[PDB]
């Protein structure tokens, strides 16, 4: 059955002595032997972390760039992820779509490249709040996985997340209920446009708000195999979310 | 107070570890003449290892930042973590930075003011296109792209403006020593109507744009060329004929 995945996004926060207070924190828990746990700091603390961080949890990038070297000033590549020992890169997070204008296109591309380099992907997608007004969510996730899953051969080493865009900051929240019906749909593309096997073994979390009050709730929704955690990533409450199936 | 010659390597996405330990290796073993100042800008991943390895006359630069100390900004960092890391500058404006990734005027005057706040050097980076050169209109983008930067800061001693014309930028053809003088002189002669003389007289507007160690030294005797911003040569042995090109 697919392994339990909690990926702890830090974002923009943090500075060496409170990350490593954090990282004391992680290293001093018991993590489950049914999930995999992904710690993602930003750019200039992944060497940090890494250096810091118990080899039980594995580091992930924020983001990279498409190619293995060249003249993009603030960018890195795999290359340089995998140098500093992380395992993982997350792409298309609502952050870079929304904020910073990441295109499909350029996402795809990155995801390629990533997979080609033997980096894990966590691919996010999801829908803004107009999108969901406008009776349009299928459409909206189903292209975006539609542009990932042309970029991957091996699904082994990709996750699924899906960001309810719509939830963020907006006056509306989504219900277990609600996410468990978009997760379903995925796999359900999974099964129809790559394989049953496929859909069956890949991880979809939920990228959505997730707290130790409600974690235990979203992860017994079937088609709910983990989260991508925002805010309480950078809280011992990590591991309330990290013990969800327990 | 005469000027202090000035002169920068981004590096860009470029290196590892292992290859730039070595980099890091030929310039730490040369000899860094008094009166100029150096600064290597690493790619994101590497600033807290280059500081670590680095020779401490040679400071470091990271090559981007964002606007806000903390914040939901995954793919970002803050001049806080930059200072962290123990760099004590920051590069913002440029040209991949524009024209790759579309950071518009009003962003990159949020990081500027951001960035000298929290107490960072800011290089600040302007340049024309080969379009708007062809067109005659040079003058207007590099005068209006420096008026977003000066209207952001508030103490030029930890500011150096980097004039680097996109089309000098990888591609070989870099800029005649008249052609940078011309722009320097003039970019010079903003800072003084619109800020201050002593603004105008005290800050370096250093030059990038296919820098080499073949033309190193007429660009730097000219009077209001005061440095070097250096991207493909900062990677090569040569690096340390630019850093000597007034001796």
């Amino acid at each position: 059955s697919r392994k339990f995945f909690v990926g702890g996004n830090w974002k923009m926060n943090g500075r060496k002595q409170s990350l490593g207070e954090l990282i004391g924190t992680l290293n001093a828990a018991k993590v489950p032997a049914d999930t995999e746990v992904v710690c993602a700091p930003p750019t200039a603390y992944i060497d940090f972390a890494r250096q810091k961080l118990d080899p039980k949890i594995a580091v992930a990038a924020q983001n990279c760039y498409k190619v293995t070297n060249g003249a993009f000033t603030g960018e890195i590549s795999p290359g340089m992820i995998k140098d500093c020992g992380a395992t993982w890169v997350v792409l298309g997070h609502s952050e870079r779509r929304h904020v910073f204008g990441e295109s499909d296109e350029l996402i795809g591309q990155k995801v390629a490249h990533a997979l080609a380099e033997g980096l894990g992907v966590i691919a996010c997608i999801g829908e803004k709040l107009d999108e969901r007004e406008a009776g349009i969510t299928e459409k909206v996730v189903f292209e975006q996985t539609k542009v990932i899953a042309d970029n991957v051969k091996d699904w082994s080493k990709v996750v699924l997340a899906y960001e309810p865009v719509w939830a963020i900051g907006t006056g509306k929240t989504a219900t277990p209920q609600q996410a468990q019906e978009v997760h379903e749909k995925l796999r359900g593309w999974l099964k129809s446009n790559v394989s049953d096997a496929v859909a069956q073994s890949t991880r979809i979390i939920y990228g959505g708000s997730v707290t130790g009050a409600t974690c235990k709730e979203l992860a017994s929704q079937p088609d709910v195999d983990g989260f991508l955690v925002g805010g309480a990533s950078l809280k011992p409450e990590f591991v309330d979310i990290i013990n969800a199936k327990q």
